[PDB]
């Protein structure tokens, strides 16, 4: 009975999964809308988060208190980081984390501005937990979860599907030597808007959380977006939905 | 009666507004905690938000669904952005906005990387109502709250009451260049955490909104972080309050 929730931020990235729910019933609170219906029989509910880290967060809270899902999918598109990678690969996310958090040093106005000085800032992913300070330098992935996805690589036909590190910000980053040096910093797969943030809501409602992520676009070798990449995500985290379904 | 939502990240920004309160209890939730009690007899409720954009859009969220709030006040610390502005100072927000928020057009990785290219990214901050796409660059102020707090600028005893524009980032900068650029962008009175993003949800919702931060440092004048600023701008938040529950 408790439903499995499946999150999007755009409407290409949630059509989809709509189509395939059963017996949909819908509902908007604020900015955020909800689709609660069925895959192979059991509770889902799908929800199009809308764009960025406040986003995610409010989308993922709301869930939560309305739903009270017993595990949380997050997928859609990102850019990729890795050069191995490319547009239509799925990055399955072992961990996630606020890559857009900073924190710099003093330095006087002379000195100019140095980006590659800054520190990530991991109080933006510092929590409470009955009300005792839990810090957090990334949210991994429900290992089990992760590596389902892992196992079920076979099925998905429009590139590979790989272990990676989602680097989360509301960014979009097209300065080539930028993403060069995040993936060097931080190791990152792809970045995408939402996924830390709606990892960061899971661990603090304690519901196992997994990224799924495609590459709709990266710069590294020039491939531009893909909307097609959406639909192709679409369908393997149905397939991934039922497997677990099957399971319960 | 609908409650005040009064908001502080850390604990010394809500400590002596929930020693005001009467009549207290404490509910937690996840990892976020609110005091529900009075002010002046009328229902307030204080909420910790712990740190930065996820934090504050999840316990703003929370809020809305547990609480229904009728106003919502964000209050806390920030670092000076503008030149005139000191510790001591207090901002009320006449607008705040996603400042961490970044899109660059693609340049290959010869041209290396420059911040001064990065473009405040509007989809950040996009919602929707009832189904439709609203854009927004930032958010106001409810300017009846904004400008009561202006009127109030002689009863606070510490240092000045101005209007000003209130950059929301995961980010603690201290390179003075950088700081520089932002205020000379987007004519920033100070940065800080949580307040566009606190501000987004309450937009959604559609319920009045304010943040009022006071300065607790600026790096523009070597004026180190006190904590004491952060006491201060709670008690006139409090006496804020207080006028608008004589106002009920
Ligand atoms: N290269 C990239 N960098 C950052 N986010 C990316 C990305 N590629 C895809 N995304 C994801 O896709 C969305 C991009 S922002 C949305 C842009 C789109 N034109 C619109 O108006 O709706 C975010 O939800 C983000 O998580
Ligand atoms: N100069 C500044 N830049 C960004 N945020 C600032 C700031 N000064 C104060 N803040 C605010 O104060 C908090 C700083 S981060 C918290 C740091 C503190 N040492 C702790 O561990 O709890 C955030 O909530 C932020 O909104």
């Amino acid at each position: 009975s408790a439903p499995i929730l499946i999150q999007g931020a755009m409407d290409v990235e949630v059509e989809t999964l709509v189509a395939a729910l059963k017996d949909k019933q819908e509902l908007t609170v604020g900015s955020w809308t909800y689709w609660q219906g069925t895959l192979s029989g059991y509770p889902v509910v799908v929800s199009r988060t809308e764009v960025g880290l406040a986003n995610a967060a409010a989308a993922t809270t709301l869930a939560m208190e309305r739903f009270q899902p017993r595990l949380v999918i997050n997928q859609g598109t990102a850019g990729g980081h890795d050069p191995a990678l490319h547009r239509g690969d799925i990055v399955i996310g072992t961990k996630s984390f606020n890559m857009g958090a900073y924190r710099s040093d003093l330095t006087p106005a002379e000195q100019g501005v140095d980006p590659s000085k800054w520190h990530n800032f991991e109080v933006t992913m510092r929590l409470r937990d009955n009300g005792k300070l839990v810090e957090h330098s990334s949210f991994a992935g429900d290992p089990e979860l992760v590596g389902r996805a892992l196992g079920m690589a076979d099925r998905y036909r429009h590139g590979r599907v790989v272990p990676g590190i989602i680097g989360t910000a509301d960014e979009w980053n097209r300065q080539v030597a930028r993403i060069n040096w995040l993936h060097q910093t931080y190791q990152t797969a792809a970045e995408e808007m939402e996924t830390s943030s709606a990892a960061l809501v899971a661990e603090a409602y304690k519901v196992p959380f997994v990224g799924i992520r495609v590459l709709s676009n990266t710069d590294l070798h020039g491939e531009e977006f893909d909307p097609q990449t959406a639909i192709h995500c679409q369908q393997f985290v149905i397939d991934y939905a039922k497997a677990l379904i099957n399971g319960f």
